[PDB]
This record gives C-alpha cells, structure tokens and sequence, in this order.
C-alpha cells in the first residue's frame, strides 16, 4: 500500500526567543525538521505535506530544495485543522503518517512498526510509557484496541495510575482521514481541533484503533525551547557515538564526540576527545585523529594521522599523510600521499605533491607545489596589490629557504633552490639555485642598552 | 525590619590539602566567601559579618574590598562561639542571618523565604530533606514547629527514618542571638559551643521555631574537599547554563560551557561545545562563538562569528566582525565593524579600522591602523632595542606587503603601498609606493644533493 | 605462601572489528592486558603465566619486553583448557590467581583480600552481586560457602532471584589446581571445559569454596566490544581524577580530564578543563594549566603557568616560567627558570636559558639560547640544504630583531644585537651589532588600485 506524510511545522516557538520559526532550530547542524522529512523519505513516502505558518519566508529559503507540498495554515486552530489543509491531496487508497516538525528523533523502524500495525479502514496510534504521565491523555485498551483517550482532568484515580500515554503520531488511510477529520469540532477549553479526536470518531464508526509503543521514550520528544533542544541534541548524539562504537570505531569518550553529518569509515580508526565532524566525511583504515580536530567535508585516506588542534574543511588528504598539530586546511587543499603539514600552516585551494613537507608558520594559497619538495617555516604566498588571488607554481623537487615571499604569478620549475629570506618575483628555472645577495653594516663593541 | 549577615568562614579546610584557607578555593572563578558575601548584599544586608581565623593575611589580601566586618575568631570553639564574636554588634530589632563561607550555592530566593517565616522573637531554620540522613540531625515537628533536633547517636528506630535534617543555616533577631548565645554550652563529646543548641533554647523560652525546607539538596552543601567542591562547581555550571538556555541561547552542549563571571546577550546567540566565559562578557545578537574559544571581558557586536580556537581578553569586537579560528586579542585590542582577524594573528594593544583585514601570521602591537586596510601575511610591529614599545600608526586604505616589518616609531599615511619584504623604519608619505629592491645571485645547472 | 598468576588473553575479540587481538585495545593509553599484568606484578606475583592465541604475533611485538611466560593455546576449547596450558609450570605449594585479560579494571585491594579468604587445599572464588544477575551463574552458599553455581537455564524461581554471581577469578593452590583440571569435562552445550567446574570438583573432595565480593561492579567487567570498552575508560579516568582530587589536584571538571600514565604533582596544583596528560608527567607546586593542554612526558617546576592550547612532549621547563597560549615544545625542549613562550612557537630540541623570552610566530630547532634573550617575533632557526640539522648557538643577553633567519650552523655570541630583517650566516661576536642595509625604491603619487 503506498504511502504519504504530513509534518506540522506551522509554530511560532515562542519559547525559543528566536526570530526563526520553531521547527528551524538546528539538530546536529540540521533543522529538526528536516530531520523528519529525511525519515518520512526514508519510510517511501510519495508526498510530504508540510504544514507551514510562522516565518513562512524563512521557511521557504531554508528548505528551498526539500521535496514537499508547501501547505500554508493562515492560523493555527488545531492539530485536526493543520492536517485538514492537506487533506485535499490525500489518495484515498494511501496510508497518511502524521508527524510533528519539532520532534525529529522518531526513527524509521518505529514508524514501519507502525503502519505494518495498522487496521484496514483503522488507525494506528503510536504511544509512550511515562513513568510519570501527569498531564498527558491516558490510552484505555479494552481487548488490545485503544477505545479512548482520557485527558489528564478527566480520568479517574484508577486511569491517572495509567503509564502508557498519546503521542499524537498516528496512521490511518486516506479516505478515512478526509471522513474524520470533516468530523473534528472544537468544543473544549482551547477551542481547538484536536487531531486526538480521531480515535473516538474511529470508534464510533466501529473501526479498530491499534495502539504501538514506542521504544525510546527520548525517540517521541518534541522541543519547546533550547533547554529541551540540548536534550535532544545530547540524546542523538550518544546514539550516533554508540553506533558508531558497536561499527568498530575508537571513540575515546562518546559524551565528547559529535557527528554533525555522516561519517564513512574504515577499521581501527581512532578519535580522541573533543572532535567534531561536520558535513560528509570519509576516513580510510587506520585514521587517528587526535583531540581538539574539527572535520568538515573531507576525505582522509588511510593511515593518515591528524594531530591535535587541526581544522580541515573540504580538503582531501592521501595516505600516510602527516597532519598537525595546529594544523589548517582550507577549501580545496589537496594533500598528496606521505604528505606532511605541521603547526602554524595554512593551506587555501592548493595541491601538494607525495612527499613535500610544509611543516611551520607558512602560508600557501592558490599553489601547485609538486613531489618531495621542501617548504621552509615561514614561506608565504602572495600577490601584488589589485592582483586577483593568480597562482603560484612549484615542480618537483624544489627546496624553498625559510622565510622566502613567493610573489604570483610566479613558476618554479623541478630541482630549483631558494635560499632564506629570498624574495621571488621572476620564474624560477629547472636546477637554478638563487640566493639573495644581503648587505649588512658591523658595528664592533656595540653595548646594549643594559 | 532591618538585615544583617554573618558568614562563618574561619576553617583551616585541612582536607584540601593547600596554603590557602577553606573559603578562599573558588568556584566559577570565585572564591566560595565571595558567592555568600555577594548573597547576603542580594538580600539587602545592612551589615555582613565575617568571622575568619586561619589564613587572615590571605583572607584579608584577597578579600580586600569586601564591604564585610572583619571579626577575627582566635579559636575555633564552635558555631555559637563563632557567632557570638559578631555579636555585640547585633541591633537588637534587626534579624540575623547565619551563614556558611564553604556553603556557595545558599540562594537568595531560599533565604528571602526563610526570613519570610520567622515568627516574631523566634527561630527560622533552614532545613534539607535526604534520601540517606545518616549522621545528621533530624528534625522533629509537634504541631507544625520544630520542637528539637535529635542527632544520629540519640534518635530511636523511628527517628532514625526521619528525611528532614538540620542544615545550621537559620535566622532570629538580633536580641534573641544575644540573649540565647550566652547560654550555649559545650557538655558534648566534641567540646564544642553548637549554635544548634539555639533551638532547645527558644523551645525553653516558649519561643517558636519554624521549619523552611530548601528546594534544592545541593544549595546547602558544603565542601570539605576538592571532590566536593568539584560537584558544586559542575552543579553550578549546569544551572548557569540551564538559565541562559532558557533565556534563548543556544548552547550546544550545556556540560561543556563554562560561565566564570556574567554574560549579557541578545537573540539568537550560538555557543558551539567547549567555550569558557570570563568576567564581564557581553555579546550582541546573532554572536556565534566556535568550539574551543576562550572570552574575557570582552564586548562583541551584533552578528559577530568568532571561529574556533580563539582566545580574547580585554577586547571590544564591532558589528559584522569575523575573528578565528586560532586568532589572538590581547588586551587593548579594538575592532572596528566589519574587520577580519585570522588564523595565527596576535593583536596586542591596537586599533584596527572599519573593513580592514590581517589574516594570516602576524603581530600588531601598540598601534592604530585605519579603515579598509590590507595587513599582508608575515607582518610584525616591532621596536628598537632599549624602546618602551612606540607606537605605529597606519592611515586609512594601506597596503602592506607580506612579511614587512614596521619598525616604531613610524608612520605610514593615508593610501600608501608597501611592497613585500620591506623592513620600515622611516615615515611613509600619503600615497607612497615603498618597494624593496632585492639583490640575487643566480646559479644554473645547481644539482641539488638528491 | 608464594604467588603466582595465570591470565587468559588468547581471544579474538570479534566484535572490535580490528586487525588486533582482543586484549591489546587500549585503556588510558595502555592495553588491557598490560594493566593486568601489572596489577599481578603489584601483587608480588612470582610468574605470570600469559595464555595467547589469536593475534599471536603483535601479541609478541606489543609486549615484547613484559616479564611473562609465553604460554600458546593453538585451540580456545575453554577457559579450562587454557589454564591448563600453564599447569605444568605450578609450583605445587604456591597459590595461583586466575585473571582475565579483557577485565583491565580489578585491582590489587580486591585480590589480596580474595587470597587472604582463601582456605587451605581449598578455592577463594570472586563474586559480584548484580541488580539484573540474568544470564549468570548464581552463588549458592550453604553455611558460608559456596556450594554450587547454578545456570540462568538450570535455575529455579528462587534461585533466579540470587543477585550474587560467579566472575570466573578465583585463587587455589597449584597441586590443587593440576589435580581438579584434569577432571574437567565438556559434556554442556557449548562442548568447552569451563574453569567454573572447579567449584563443583572442590566440593565433590570435602574442600572449601569461600565467596569474596567484590565492592565495585565495574572492577570485575570486561570489555567484548568498542562501546563496553569506553565505558571502562571513563568509569578510570573518574577513578584517576576522584584520587587526584582528594590528594588536592584542583581538576576543575574530573569528566573532562585524561590521565594516560602517571601524574606526580604539589600543593595547590589547578588543572582547567579538557587537558589531557600523558606518559611520566611531573608538576611541582602551584603549576597551573589552561584549557585544552596536552602534556607528555614532561617536567613543569614550581610557580608555572602553562596558558591555553599548549601542546608540550618530551620536554622540561624550569620554575616560574610562562608558557603559551598556542605554544608547542617538541622532544628535547628545555626551558629555563623564569622563561617566557608566546603564541604560535615552536621550541625543538633546544635548551633556553634563564629570563629569555620567545613570544611570537617563531620556530627555533636544534638550539642553544643563553639566559636573558630577546627572540624577536618571525624568528626562524634553518639550515642550508642537503644539511644534517646543524646547531644554532645564542649566548647570554642577545638581541635578535623580528624577523631574522638564523643559518645554522652559527653562533652569535654575548651581548650581540641582531636588526629585524636580517639573515645570519657568520659568526657575530661579542658586542657586535648587526643590521640589514635595505635598498628601497620610493614612488611618490602613487593611487592605489580602489
Ligand atoms: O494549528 C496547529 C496546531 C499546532 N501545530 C503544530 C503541532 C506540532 C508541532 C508544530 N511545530 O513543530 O511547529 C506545530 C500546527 O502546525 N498547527
Ligand atoms: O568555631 C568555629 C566552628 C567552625 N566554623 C566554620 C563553620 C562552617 C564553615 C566554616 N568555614 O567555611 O570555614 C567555618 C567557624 O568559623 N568557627
Ligand atoms: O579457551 C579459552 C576460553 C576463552 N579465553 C579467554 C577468556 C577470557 C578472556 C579472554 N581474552 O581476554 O581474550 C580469553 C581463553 O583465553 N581461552
Ligand atoms: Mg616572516
Ligand atoms: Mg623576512
């Protein structure tokens, strides 16, 4: 049976003091609703109708590229109404899961568990175990389905002893939602259209409604505000870090670890405390990665070792390759294989050859430097004022002497020689040894100011 | 009716094992005495009296502009003897809060509630519900009021259960501390004036003893050692942060932020895992700050990212401003709106102007630069030798050149262009064109030693 | 009665997903087996009997030089059976302990109480009791001693109410032990000679089985993948830091501290958050060290400040000196007393003497600076190329101007003042002042390309 989703996305969060809408706060770098759209993909859904109101704008050029009907809900009279806006578009002979934008944690395999529950012409309702359920609708099971939910003020001292408790996830087929939901009225303290009202008009047309639980009670969570948003963020993250621990990955202390993307990796990769990897990363076999990294869109191949304090960000770097300590890689640094880049260096959209070693207090951009070449500490590339970032060649083989300028446009061709404190504006040829000639002044028994 | 305090803080905190005195170990950067001194003007206290013994001249040095009176306990014979070396400057129609210097985290919410319920010529006394009460005193109730506190060797089988315990923390009026303190004795096997006794006095004077629980365990506990004083601080920072996320600010990772003085935010702000706040640290809207930066006494505009691995003091930071990652502001460093701060760049003691750049390896000491300035990778201000650090001054719209040394005192004005490799030492004229011009030696054919 | 002990370590270790065996994983910067060879080392073991299997060879090579006989089980037919292997070599009249190499965590207080419960000709067995004992062999005693160990399988409803379990480490004399393994069978589903049988075999010859538990769960757990292995890290490292507390090291968060070796420490050490400490480290009294340190195998003297994001190896500094922020001393740096080095340095096998100073953007190899140096910031020590890293020699009370190359090898002797910009070949004497004679092209009128 196919399958569509409804997200509701539509509220203010006031409670964040924001100037973004609710659901655009971020869950390991990504908006917590997006991580429900991802999930409702992942499941097959054919559409994704997302409910949108508040910071309809913002909305609109955050998830710019994001596969779902904009559905908008002018106001917010209740979950029931929310779902009514998109249920013009619902295909009779579809299932419809209802989600919630701010609760991006539901896991796909509780959501297949779901729908496989459901009922023909029924509904499934995805509940959770409190141990302390005061406030939420109490689920009533008479023989396994779910006859009502009692509200908190309602229910008596018996049914306040009930655990188990509303989520307001639910599946049921499109035809039955566009019949309910026509039934919904707003006769109660808020004045609202509750979604909840669904199970009561199933049961009043003698349809069955199946309850699930969830496993995780964290899993069903919704963020109000930042506190419960750090919840969240801490609750995901231990779970990736456990993930990845039970793969075969080292991670030194998985309280001290985030993953703010995906992570490929090999065996026996080690990372220690405090790193953070961003964007889509891959490590080969053998990576070690020491405290304090911080790895965005990278590729690092195998047996290279990062050390502490290095910041790569869409960068590639070949086997064996050395990095760090304080250590940075720009976008569009290429390090070859046995490559070696060490503390106090930046390196910005350039390629180094298999062997060079770029290794203190050094600057090079928009380079080629070739293979097995030597860059001195303190060497930097530049250019001339209102030049426009040109670049600066190296062959192989080439010795650069410390503390050397290299002005672009500039070519230094395979074998050449730079000594110390050279300043290179013209084209360097194949074995050509080029030293500055210093001219200095000798004053003897100068006594220093002492 | 009027409010004075007194702090206990005379302890030599032998368990600590350090020179200093028990009360002076600090939490969120701060001495414990200095958290309860800060309490007690909070509540609006007329007086503090600070009883102190062991480490006097460290107390006095470290405590030097504390509004407290110094009374000096030259043995410690007990709670009540402590209390009673204030006395004599009790008013008697004022109350008397009594208050521990190793107890940090006592609030003024707490003690407001507590002063609130103390019935006229009698006792307020804060009490502590524990789970395990074992070894401290319990608190008895015949008919709402404390009738006596029953420590652990005396209590019968049923007492023993009893959760409620003594904390020490109380409040009475002036005259009653006066009148009862004299009749404290030390028939105990300690030997000891306790200030407990208070309560059996009041009970014989049919003077009413009223029982304040605390909401929160940890705001009454004490450290005896490190350990303990480790939990405060970690339970400290938890609350600081629980607060301000609350407030709207996201905070990655609330048990990896550290708040060590106070913070002033606008909307929006973002504070990636691992930062510490020191001081006074004010930030604008939409500030965010990367992993692992360090901020003292700083003030940074709206819509400021400062990027990983930076560490400010002393320092104000304009509108618009990107700093980081690896970046370094000493002192005295001032920048304008719209400037860019890079990687290992140390700026001590500056001005820098409206949309001006140093990016890269470089050291700006004592000296203003302008607006819309290009400060070239490799740059230093550097002196004389036997100088007093002069100043450099650099204009508006400055080029210079990578790895130029500015010797002061120097000026360069307006529009001037300095080539790479310069060392200046003579003033620079508006717009001047200073290039160097380098001599070389050029060899062909040099095989390298390959 | 003499010692001595055997330790089961022939394991895969499948679910670590790596090319090492299971017990060669680290914890705090050492292999799990390696912790239980020196544990049985503290406990004045006289052999220790070490069963490998799997992994054989890098068995061999990462524990080359460990005191323990090599004793190959070609086939893990059950923790019997391996400790049969090792039979031949009991001393008839020693005690032998039973220990298991991926259970790192046991300690020395644990097992001398086990021997001392140990009766004559009979077995001391180590038991745990858990709150959820599902799965484990439950502890039957009958009059104080252990009777029988019942299976999850075989028990009944009472029985499987028995928190109290069988961790498999026991002690019993060698004759006894060579006696009751050859009387171990397999017949059990698994087909393995179990070591657990002993008990059985113990009782079955009228000789005593005596319980001993163990105080701390996690002492006795062991590690069978990446997940359980972190949480034997962390359940250490607050081990390490709680002791270190105690003993008066202000850690200021113990959860965000590594110890991985040995600390030696003073009085009033403070240590701030995320620093981690490696190999043999020494810190005298009152060293304080900032966020995000790496210490390894270093000596720090008294009164020092190590300042945040410093990375020192291999290393000795001197009292009262001022190291970092973003300062990095490799192998062989030696720091003088009363020494300052600054952000974004490098000290590299190099001796610095008393009072010198090294601040900024500075790179000095294979060195010797005399007491009193002024290392001016961009200073760089190099060599000429096809060099065998020459020395550098600085005498006492030196002035070397900013950014000055230093061309090894040369010596610039006492009292020398060294200009900014200068590269240094030759030999500068005593009270001898050099400075760079600079050409510059100057070109008034020059506007600027904006
Ligand atoms: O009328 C309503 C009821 C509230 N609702 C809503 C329900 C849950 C979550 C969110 N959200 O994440 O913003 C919005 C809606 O979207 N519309
Ligand atoms: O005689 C005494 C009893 C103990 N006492 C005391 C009581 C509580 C806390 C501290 N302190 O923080 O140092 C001291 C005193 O100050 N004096
Ligand atoms: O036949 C056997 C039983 C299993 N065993 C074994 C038992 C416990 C721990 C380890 N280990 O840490 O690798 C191995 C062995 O060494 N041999
Ligand atoms: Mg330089
Ligand atoms: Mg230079």
């Amino acid at each position: 049976k196919a399958l569509s989703a409804v997200i509701l996305a539509a509220g203010k969060g006031t409670r964040m003091y924001s100037d973004l809408p609710k659901v655009l706060h971020t869950i390991a770098g990504k908006p917590m609703v997006k991580h429900v759209i991802d999930t409702a993909h992942q499941l097959g859904s054919e559409n994704i109708h997302l409910i949108y109101g508040h910071g309809g704008d913002l909305m609109r050029t955050h998830l710019a590229n994001e596969q779902v009907n904009w559905v908008l809900q002018t106001e917010q009279l209740g979950t029931a109404h929310a779902v009514q806006q998109a249920a013009p578009f619902f295909k009779d002979n579809e299932n419809i899961v209802v989600l919630y934008g701010d609760a991006p944690l539901i896991t796909k395999e509780t959501l297949e568990k779901l729908i496989e529950a459901k009922p023909e012409n029924g509904i499934a309702l995805l509940t959770v175990n409190l141990d302390n359920p005061t406030g939420y609708g109490r689920i009533i099971r008479e023989n396994g389905n779910v006859v009502a939910i009692v509200e908190q003020k309602d229910a008596n001292a018996e049914q306040l002893n009930i655990k188990e408790v509303n989520t307001g996830v639910m599946v049921s087929d499109g035809a039955s939602f566009k019949k309910w939901l026509a039934r919904v009225g707003n006769n109660n303290a808020q004045g609202e259209y509750y979604l909840t009202d669904l199970i009561a008009l199933a049961n009043q047309d003698n349809c069955q409604v199946v309850a699930v639980q969830a496993t995780d009670v964290m899993e069903v969570e919704g963020a109000n505000n930042r506190l419960q948003l750090a919840a969240l963020e801490r609750y995901f993250q231990n779970k990736q870090a456990s993930k990845l621990l039970l793969e075969g990955v080292m991670i030194y202390d998985p309280a001290r670890f985030d993953l703010r993307g995906t992570l490929e990796h090999g065996k026996d990769v080690e990372i220690d405390v405090n790193v953070i990897i961003e964007g889509n990363v891959k490590l080969g076999d053998r990576v070690k990665i020491g405290t304090g990294c911080v790895l965005k869109n990278v590729v690092i191949g195998n047996d290279v070792e990062i050390k502490p304090y290095s910041v790569l960000e869409d960068s590639i770097v070949g086997e064996k390759a050395a990095i760090g300590p304080f250590s940075r890689l720009r976008p569009g640094a290429e390090l070859a294989a046995e490559t070696h880049v060490g503390n106090f260096v930046e390196i910005k959209k350039s390629t180094v050859g298999k062997g060079s070693k770029v290794n203190h207090l050094t600057y090079v951009g928009d380079s080629e430097i070739g293979s097995n070449c030597n860059i001195g500490a303190g060497v930097i590339t530049c250019n001339y004022d209102g030049a426009n970032k040109f670049k600066t060649i190296i062959g192989d083989d080439v010795f650069v002497g410390s503390d050397t300028q290299l002005v672009a446009p500039v070519k230094v061709a395979n074998g050449a020689t730079i000594g110390a404190g050279t300043t290179i504006t013209r084209d360097v040829g194949e074995n050509e040894l080029v030293i500055t000639r210093v001219a200095q002044r000798h004053i003897q028994g100068w006594q220093r100011p002492i």
